[PDB]
């Protein structure tokens, strides 16, 4: 499923994938696991997101057990959506929940959702 919003194309993969074949997913639809810069962006995943009921597959990982996290697009970015204290401290690579909000999880996880971004 494929949204416009700002200067950006969206797609939004329903499969069941870890991040790693998220990561993928994005790619064989010429397309990269999002990377999510501001809070406009955010909020029409937000509408997405709670739209669908589901979690989904975001760009962002950390190779440092959590001191820094990085989008897997390369964009640099202070912008943050963490759900709660916790939720960036358990696991290294992130989701957005069916409220928008962001969590930290194993990789090796399975998730029904992506979203990918041109
Ligand atoms: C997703 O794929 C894994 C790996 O084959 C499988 O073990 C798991 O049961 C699948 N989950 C769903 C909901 O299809």
């Amino acid at each position: 499923n494929t949204l416009e919003y700002g200067n950006r194309t969206y797609k939004i993969i329903n499969a069941n994938m870890t991040w790693y074949a998220a990561i993928k997913t994005c790619l064989m639809h010429k397309a990269q696991l999002v990377s999510i810069t501001d809070q406009y962006h955010q909020s029409f995943l937000t509408v997405v997101l709670n739209r669908l009921g589901y979690a989904h597959w975001i760009g962002l990982f950390t190779t440092d057990n959590g001191l820094n996290f990085d989008w897997s697009d390369g964009t640099k970015s202070s912008f943050t959506f963490w759900k709660d204290e916790e939720s960036s401290l358990l696991g290294d690579c992130v989701f957005a929940d069916s409220n928008g909000r962001w969590h930290s999880t194993a990789c090796e996880s399975f998730l029904q959702g992506a979203i990918c971004h041109v």
